């Protein structure tokens, strides 16, 4: 048993919910919350942008320590950082943006990161800002992820239309 509330179970181990990931975060403090990332974790904008605006910017002042020590990550790869006031621990994980013509297959091994977390809230990666069909991207984790993953939707449009469409 754990705190998240109000998701609707989609297979065995995947859940979803029309919520703003940060005010979900503030209130469950879930072990990992996943941040939408890129491989410079500048946090502007979309998910990020929001994550870090909420932890008063520290989220980026320490992603640029791991940046000075540490360069870029990779499309597809991830870093644990600290999860600030939001969570223990923020999981940082770089899906494929579209708008900078990356390569979508990437999308699997950027969700294969989160099978090293036993439970996340996470929001759906390379969606919004980063180009991709969010429907694609929520076959490919329940395709991928065997960890138990709480998806935060924040479009109520989009949720409703994700749920309704789930094969
Ligand atoms: O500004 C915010 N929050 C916020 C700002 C921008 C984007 C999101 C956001 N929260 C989200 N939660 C889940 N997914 C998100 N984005 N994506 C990615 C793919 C589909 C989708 O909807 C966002 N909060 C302040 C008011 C307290
Ligand atoms: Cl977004």
């Amino acid at each position: 048993v754990n705190s998240f509330s109000g998701y609707l179970k989609l297979t065995d181990n995947v859940y979803i919910k029309n919520a703003d990931i940060v005010e979900e975060a503030k209130k469950v403090k879930p072990t990992v919350v996943v941040n939408a990332a890129n491989v410079y974790l500048k946090h502007g904008g979309g998910v990020a942008g929001a994550l870090n605006k909420a932890t008063n910017n520290a989220m980026q002042v320490e992603s640029d320590d791991y940046i000075a020590t540490n360069g870029p990550l990779k499309v597809g790869g991830s870093c644990v950082l600290s999860g600030h006031n939001l969570a223990k621990h923020c999981l940082h994980v770089v899906g494929p943006n579209v708008n900078k013509g990356e390569d979508i297959q990437l999308l699997k091994s950027a969700y294969e990161n989160f099978n090293q977390h036993e439970v996340l809230l996470a929001p759906l990666l390379s969606a919004g800002i980063f180009g991709a069909d969010p429907i694609h991207s929520l076959r490919v984790c329940v395709d991928t992820v065997r960890t138990n993953v709480y998806l935060a939707v924040f479009d109520k449009n989009l949720y409703d239309k994700l749920v309704s469409s789930f094969l």
